[PDB]
C-alpha cells in the first residue's frame, strides 16, 4: 500500500457581518481540508487548524516526503514528516499542517484495517459525548449582554448541558456579560468562559476573583500562549479551573506548559497539536500530573469527526465508576459547509453527539459540497 | 507614508547533484525574497529563512494586515502582525514569514529618514566583520574526509581566517573529517563543526570529547532544537563551546534556550527570529547572563545585507578595546543567485566583508535576476 | 556630526513649609536638566532622576566620553559610557546621569532625522495618555485625612480619572487616610497608594489585607527596594497588586525585580533607569512573563516629554482591541518651573494629556526659565 | 560630641603616559580624601573609591544628615545616610562616598575612645601582614610581556611574596604575559592575575584552562560585575579560583554576588563597599558559605590605613593554627601623594606591611599635602 | 588589660506550687550569672539562658582560654572560644554559656572606654522601649482560662501595651483561653501568643484560623524548632505572624532559620544566642529579607539590662519617621531574685523601661542577693 497522491480542499463562506474575538476579527468562515489517495484506491480525510492558505502550502511541502510511503506507518511517516521541516518548524504551522496530514493517514489505516480510529488507538470507553456549545462573537452595533443571554437561553432549550462565552475584552463588561448568562440559563446549566487571550495577568486575575461566584467551570485562554509563567499566576490568583492548548503544540509545547504548572485543564486540538500520532503523546504527559484533556474543537465535520474518535478513546484519569469524560466542543455559529462536507451530518441531539463506529473516520465526504464552498482564487 | 503593495519573489537553481547534511537532503536553492511598495514609491527588501513556497503563503497571509499602514512605525506593525498569526504561529514559519516582512520595513524606514539600517538601529561599532567560511555538504559518491579536506585548504588561501564543517553524520567518520581538515588548514585558522542536529546525547559529548584536541571553537546544534535538556547535557558533558539558535525563533523561544543555560554563543538568524525589531530584543536576553550572539546567515545577497546592517550595531558584551566582535558566516557552495539578486556583490575579500552605509539596507535589488532566477510554477 | 558641549542647568525653588513622604522630607523642589550642542547647532535636552547636584558631577564626569562622539549612536554612546563608570557604578547615580544624557541625545536625533522620538522608538500607538494626579505630601500641622479627602475631591473635580494617595506612616493613621479619599472621590474614581518604602513586610501585609476593601488599584513601593524577598512576600501576602521601579536601575536591576516576581507593575522612570535606549530593554524583559509596565513621572516639563513620548511608543502586552494603555503619574504640588521650563506646557486636559509630535522631544526649552529658577551657588 | 564640619579634599597627579587596564584608560592618578571635624576640635579622615569628583558631590549631598549629629554613633549614622539617598543610591557612588563618611567616623571614633579602630572593630588577630604587589598598566609603545616579567621580577627582589597582574585584553597576549611573569618571579612567588572584567565567558574559561598550569591563586574580575551566572559559569568552567568584590557594593550587592556562587574570594574594597560599618556586616555573609575575604586596597595612605585595621581584625575562617590570613593589595605604580597625605608613610618593608595601633586609624594626616597635590579647579 | 578569673553564680527560688508550659513544668526559678574580673580591677556580668548547672558548667570548661586574655578583644575572644568547644557545640548549651560570657566581655569593654554598651553597639537610637507583660504558667488546679482572663486585666491596669498569653496545650482550651483574655482586655491592648511547641502543624493551623479573629500580632514557637518545615507550613497556612527564635541558636542556626522563611519575627535572646558579638551578626542577617528582630528576654536583672542595651542600639528595618521598634518581654511572674540582683531596679513604669545610659551594661550588682538566693549544693 501507497500513497500516490496528496490534495489540499480550501472551503470558504462570507460573513453577513465580521465576527470578534478578543484575539481576532474575520469576516468569513475558512478552512481547509487534506485528501490523501492510495494505489490501491482508499481515502482519507483530514483538517488543519488555523491559517488555511499557509495550511494547504504546508500540506504541499510535506507532500515529497508522502508519495509513495505506506500509510499504515503513521508514526514513522510523523517523525519522518516533523523532522523534516523542524529546522523552522516545531510549533504553529507546521504542526497543524502534520495534524491534518495525520488524521488523513488514521482514516486511510482504519479503512485498511475495516476498524474504526477509535478501536486503533486502543478502544471505546464511550459511544457518545455531551456537547457544550460555544457562544456568538463579538458584531458591530450588538450588544453582547442581551445577545448571549438570548442566545445561551437558546442553547439550553436545545438541551446543551453546558456552554461557554466569550470575554477578554474588558472586565467590567465581561462581567455584565456573564452575570446575564448566568440568569439566562438557571442555575444547573454549565458555564465556562474563554477571554481568547485578550487580558493582561491583573485583568484576568481581578476578573476570575469577581466572576467565581457565578459558578464557571473553567477559564480558558487567560491570557497569551507563550507567558507560561503567567498562565501559572492566573492559576494560583483567582479559583476558577484554568484551561489552554488550543494555542500550543506537539509534546514539547503541551510538555512545556504541564511542567510549568500552567492548567488545571489541557485542550488539545486534534486538528493542530500534531494528529492523532501525538495527541496520543499529549495525553500521556498529563497523566504524569493528573491534569485532565479536554480537547478543542473548531471548524468541519472533518475536525468534529476525528475529534469524537480521540474522545471515543480516551481512558479515564483516574478509572472509577462513572469517570469524569470528555465534553465536546461545539460550535453553534453560522458556517454552511460544517455539516455540509460530510454525507451524514454529525450533530447534537438533545446535546449528546454519537461517535460514529464505521472504518477509518467513520465518515463520507461529500465531495459536491467542496465544490459549492471552494474558496475562490486569490 | 503607508504600504501599498506586498509582494514576494521565490527564486530557485537545480543543483548538479544533491546536496546532503544530517538534517536534510536538497538538489535546489530555493529561496524567497519580500518586497513591499510604499504610496511614495519606496521600495523595501527582506527574505524569509526556511520553506520558500510556505514563506510565500504566509507572507500573503500577513499582507492584508500591512496594506495602508505605516511603515516607519516598526514596533506597532511587528506586534500586531505577531499577534494576528499567533495562535497557531509563536515560533517556525511564522517568524521566519515576519521577519522578511520586518527587514524590508527597516529597509524603507531607513530609506526615509536617509540612514542606514545600523545607524537606526543605534549605531556602527565596525565597517566590516571577518568572514568565517562554511564548509560543503555531504553529496553522493564524495568521499567526505578528503573533500572538506581540500575545500577548507581551498578557503584558506582565499584568506578565510575560520571555518565551520558538517558533521552529525557518525563518530568515527566525523573524527577522521575533522581531524583531516586540521591538518590541511594548518595550526591558526579557526574551526567549528555544526552537526546539524544529527546526533543523540551520547554521540555529541563523545564527540567533542573526541575532537577537543583539534582546537575547536564551537559545536553548532548537536542535538535537537526542542531537547533543552539535551544541549545543557552535552554544553556540561564535552569541553567545546556549544551553539545554537538558527531554528529557534523569537523573544519567547530564544528565552527558553537562554533559561534553560543551552549555549555558550547564541546564533539567530536575521531572516528566521522575527526581524531586526525581534534580534535587538534577543540582543538584550543575551546580555543577561553574558551569551556571546554571533548570527546565522545563510541565503541571498539580501539576507547578508541585513545580517551585516546587525553586525555594525551588536554592541560588544563586554565593552573593552578590541573587544569580541562578531564574525560573518559565508556559504561558498553553489549558488548563482545568491550574489546576482543584488546589484554590487556583497563579498568576502581576503576574508573580510565590508558593511554597507548606504540608507537601508544600503543595496540596490537587480529585478532582471529575479526573472532569470524565478521558480517555476508548480 | 559631533558633540561640542555637554551642559547642566540645576533648578529650585523653595516651599512655604517642607513636604514630607515616609521616604523623605525636602524643603525644595530641585532638578537638574542635561544640555548637549552640536557641531551643527543642533541642541538636545534631558533631565535626571534624583539628587540634583550630584546628578551635575555626574553628567561633568562622562562629558569626557561624550565630547566629540555622533549623537545619532545612542546604543554605542550608552554602552561606552555605561561601561566608563561602572566599576563604581552599576545603580542608582551612575544611572540616573547617564538618563539624562541619553534622553538628550534622542531629542538630538529626532531633531536631526525628523522625527518624533515615539517614531524612532517604533510607532505611535495612542497620541495621548489618560493622567493621574498624585497627593499632597504631609506637612507640619496638616491633618492628613482631611487635607488628602480634600485635595482628591479637588482632582477629581479636574477630571482626573485616577489618583494615587501617599501612604508608609502607620498602618492606622493610612487606613484612614485610605477610607476618607475613598468617600471624598466617589466610587468610580480609580485610587492607588504608595508607601514610599515606608512599611515592614508586615505592616505592608496588615495595610494591603484591610485596605483591599476600598478599591485599590495598586501598592506602590510597599518595602524597601533592595528586599526583593520582602516584595514577594508582601505581593503574595495580600490581594492588592503590587508596584515599583522607580527605585530600580538598569536592564540588570529590573531584571533582578522580575526575577524574584517582585511586582505585578513595573514602573521605569525615563530620568532614571537609564533612558530611552535602557527602557526598550527594560520592556523587552517584561513581556517575557506579562508583567505591566507603567512608567514612574517625577520631575519638570522635560522629564514629561520624554516619559509622554515612551509612551506613546509602549506596545500593549497584550495586543487586543482597546488594550490596557499606559496612564501618566501627573504631580500636582507646588512647582512654578515644572512648567516654566517648556514654551509650552504638557497639561492635563480634563484628565487627559497629548503626546507632542514634533521632532525629537517634541518641545522647546524656555532659557530665560533656567535663569530664572537658577539654583544659588553652594 | 557633634559634628561641626564636613569638607572633601580632591587631589590630583598628571602621569607621563596614559596608563591603560581591560577596564579603564587614565592620564591622573585622581582621589578623593573626607575630613570630618567636631564640636571638640577631633577630626577624622577618610577617602572614597572611584570617580573624585563625583564622590565629592555626594560626600556634600550626605552633609546636611551629618552636621550636628554625635560621630560615635556609627550605626545610627550609616542607616539614616544610608537611607537619605537610598532611591537613587544602593549601589556605586552613592555607597562608595558614605565608605568615606564612615572612615572618617570611625577615626573621630576611636580617637574619641583613645582606642584604634581594629580594637573597636573586636580585637587585633596579626600586628603585620604580608603584602602583594599589584602590576605595571598598559602604556603605549610599551611590549607588556618584557615589561611584565622585569617589573615582577623587580618586586620579588623588593620581597614581596605575590604579585598580581592585569590581563583581560586577549587571550594569547595574555597567556604569553603570564608565561613571561613565571619565568621571571621563580617557581615560589605567588601569581595572581586580574582581567578588570574584559573577558567574555568563553574567553575567561579558556585563559583560565591554559593558564592554570603556571601556578595561579586568583583570577579577579573575569567578567563584568552584573553578570554573576558568568561569575559562576567561569569558576565552574576553569580551574583557578576566581576573586571578585571590587564592583560590588553593600550587603545587599554582596549577598547577591554570594548567594549565586560567584566567587571563592571576595574582595570588598573599605573606600567601595559602606566602610567598616558595612565591611563587618559583610565579612558575617561570608562566614556563611566560608568564602574567603581579600580586601581590595586601591588609593592614598589613607585607604591603606583604613585597610590595615580591618586586615588586623579579620576573623579567621576557619580558626585554626596559623590560619589564613588576609594579604595587603600593594599597588607600586607611580603616585607621589600616595604615601604623601601620610606624616609616616605605611610601606612594605621586606615585603610585610606593618598596622598601626594608634587611636583611630593611626595615622596623621599632612595637609601641606593636601594643598601641594590639590586637583586643579575644573 | 588581662582577664584573671571567671566565676558562675547559681541562684534558685522554689515556687509555691510549679508552673507549666507546654514544652516544660518546674518547680523553681534557677538561673545562673557569669562575673568575670580583670588584672586592674574591672568586673563584668553576664547571664546565660537554659539549664543553670550546666551553663556553670560549660563556663568553665570555656575559662581555660579566657586567662590572661584581653577582654576589650570580643571577637577575637568569641571566636577562638566559638572553635574550642565546636566539636560537640554548635548548638544550645556551648553558645548560651559562650553568651553569658560575651555580655560580662562587652560589660568590661564598656567599663574600659567609659561606654554604654550600645553606644559601642553603633549608637542608641531609643533611650527607652515598651515592655509587653508574659502570662502566667499553667498551675494545678487553676483554671487558665479565668486566671489568664484576671492576670491580663491586671496587666492592662499596670499600663502594658501589650501581652502574650501560654497555649500549646489543646486546640479548643487554648481558643477558650485566647477569648477570654481578649474581652478583660478590651479592643486596642495588642495580644501575642505562644505555644511553647507544644503543636502538632495541624494543630497549630487550626489554632490560628481560629484565633486569627481575636487580633493577635504573632504566634510564637507553633511547632518544635527543628522542624523548619512545619514553621514555613504554619506561616503560610494561618494568618496570624509566626515567631521563633529563643530555641536556635547562632548565625548558622539563625540562618537556616531565615533561609527556610520559618518566621515573621525572629527573636534572639541576648543569652542564648551568641551574645552581643553574635546578635549583631544575626541582626544583619534579618536585614537580608527585611525579617522583624524582637528580642526573646527571660531571666534576671543581669538578662534585662543586657536585652535593654542592645535594643537601644537596634537599627530600624526600614529606616522612616517612627519607625516599628523593638518592644520588651517582661516576665511577671513571681521571682524574687529577678531585680534584687541589681542595686536599682530595671522595671517598667506604666509600660515603659528606661534604657541604662552608664558604662557597660549600666548597672550595679548586688552581691549580698547573690548569697542570699544562691542555689544549695547538690
Ligand atoms: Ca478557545
Ligand atoms: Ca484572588
Ligand atoms: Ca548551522
Ligand atoms: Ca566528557
Ligand atoms: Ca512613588
Ligand atoms: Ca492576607
Ligand atoms: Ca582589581
Ligand atoms: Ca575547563
Ligand atoms: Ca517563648
Ligand atoms: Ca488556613
Ligand atoms: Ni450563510
Ligand atoms: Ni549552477
Ligand atoms: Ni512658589
Ligand atoms: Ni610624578
Ligand atoms: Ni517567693
Amino acid at each position: 500500500m501507497k500513497i500516490t497522491a496528496v490534495r489540499t480542499h480550501l472551503l470558504e463562506h462570507r460573513l453577513d457581518t465580521p465576527f470578534e474575538s478578543a484575539s481576532m476579527r474575520f469576516d468569513r468562515r475558512a478552512h481547509v481540508l487534506v485528501e490523501i489517495e492510495c494505489d490501491d484506491g482508499t481515502v482519507g480525510w483530514g483538517e488543519c487548524l488555523g491559517p488555511a492558505r499557509p495550511n494547504a502550502a504546508v500540506v504541499q511541502a510535506y507532500s515529497g516526503w508522502l508519495i509513495g510511503q505506506d500509510p499504515r506507518q503513521t508514526e514513522k511517516i510523523w517523525a519522518v514528516l516533523y523532522n523534516a521541516l523542524r529546522d523552522q518548524g516545531q510549533r504553529g504551522l507546521s504542526l497543524t499542517a502534520l495534524s491534518g496530514i495525520d488524521i488523513a493517514l488514521w482514516d486511510i489505516k482504519g479503512k485498511h484495517y475495516g476498524a474504526s480510529i477509535s478501536m486503533l488507538l486502543g478502544g471505546r470507553w464511550r459511544e457518545s459525548v455531551r456537547a457544550y456549545a460555544t457562544g456568538s462573537f463579538k458584531r458591530d452595533n450588538v450588544d453582547r449582554v442581551s445577545d448571549n443571554a438570548s442566545e445561551m437561553a437558546e442553547r439550553r432549550a436545545e438541551g446543551f448541558h453546558a456552554c461557554k462565552i466569550k470575554i477578554g475584552f474588558g472586565v467590567e463588561e465581561d462581567l455584565r456579560v456573564i452575570a446575564a448568562v448566568r440568569e439566562a440559563i438557571g442555575p444547573d446549566m454549565r458555564l465556562m468562559i474563554d477571554a481568547n487571550h485578550g487580558y493582561t495577568v491583573t485583568e484576568a486575575i481581578t476578573l476570575g476573583d469577581r466572576a467565581a461566584g457565578f459558578g464557571i467551570d473553567w477559564f480558558e485562554e487567560p491570557v497569551v500562549p507563550e507567558q507560561l509563567d503567567a498562565y501559572a499566576r492566573v492559576r494560583a490568583g483567582q479559583p476558577i479551573p484554568v484551561a489552554g492548548g488550543e494555542t500550543w503544540h506537539g509534546r514539547y509545547g503541551m510538555w512545556q506548559a504541564l511542567s510549568a504548572g500552567a492548567v488545571d485543564i489541557l485542550q488539545p486540538d486534534l486538528c493542530g497539536c500534531g494528529g492523532f500520532s501525538e495527541i496520543q503523546k499529549i495525553a500521556t504527559l498529563a497523566t504524569l500530573h493528573g491534569v485532565r484533556i479536554v480537547p478543542h474543537v473548531w471548524g468541519t465535520g472533518v475536525q468534529i469527526a476525528a475529534a469524537l474518535q480521540f474522545m471515543a478513546a480516551m481512558t479515564p484519569d483516574p478509572v472509577r465508576v462513572n469517570p469524569i469524560e470528555p465534553i465536546m466542543e461545539f460550535d453553534r455559529t453560522h458556517n454552511p459547509f460544517r455539516q455540509a462536507v460530510l454525507r451524514e451530518p454529525l450533530e447534537a441531539v438533545n446535546g449528546v453527539v454519537t461517535i460514529p463506529d464505521g472504518p477509518g473516520l467513520g465518515i463520507e465526504i461529500n465531495r459536491d459540497a467542496l465544490t459549492e464552498f471552494r474558496m475562490p482564487d486569490p
